């Protein structure tokens, strides 16, 4: 209905927001844009789902979030891939899974403070009923 799009609008405004703040913070710019396949061609090689915060963008423009649990799948997806490329003891590896855990954690917690969760269960309920 006219009210649900007006719903799901209210949403994708939210959620550009947040991830906004997400990608201006100088911790997560390893996590900004997609991996150059020119300067890393291994990472499409052992990571088999790409994502990163220029690529949640395109897809809250293109309407593919219709809950936030949808939108922090996402989250945890470039979360969880940059431990899986970082396993090492190696300083290097250390410091992406930390700042890939600190993206997580701020993600959440920005939800946590500022999404009402009556509008997250509209969401939810609107979603199930398609
Ligand atoms: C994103 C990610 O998970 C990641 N992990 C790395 N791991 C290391 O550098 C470790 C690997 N294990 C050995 C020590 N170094 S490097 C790395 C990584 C860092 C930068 C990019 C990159 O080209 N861009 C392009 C635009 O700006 C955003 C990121 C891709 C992968």
């Amino acid at each position: 209905s006219m009210q649900e799009e007006d719903t799901f609008r209210e949403l994708r405004i939210f959620l550009r927001n947040v991830t906004h703040r997400l990608a201006i913070d100088k911790r997560f710019r390893v996590f900004t844009k997609p991996v150059d396949p020119d300067e890393v061609p291994d990472y499409v090689t052992v990571i088999k789902q790409p994502m990163d915060l220029s690529s949640v963008i395109s897809k809250i423009d293109l309407h593919k979030y219709l809950t936030v649990k949808d939108y922090l799948r996402d989250i945890d997806l470039i979360c969880s891939n940059a431990l899986e490329y970082n396993p090492d003891r190696d300083p290097g590896d250390r410091l992406i899974r930390h700042r890939a855990c600190a993206l997580r954690d701020t993600a959440y917690a920005i939800i946590k403070e500022e999404l009402d969760e009556d509008f997250e269960q509209l969401c939810e309920e609107i979603q199930e009923s398609r």
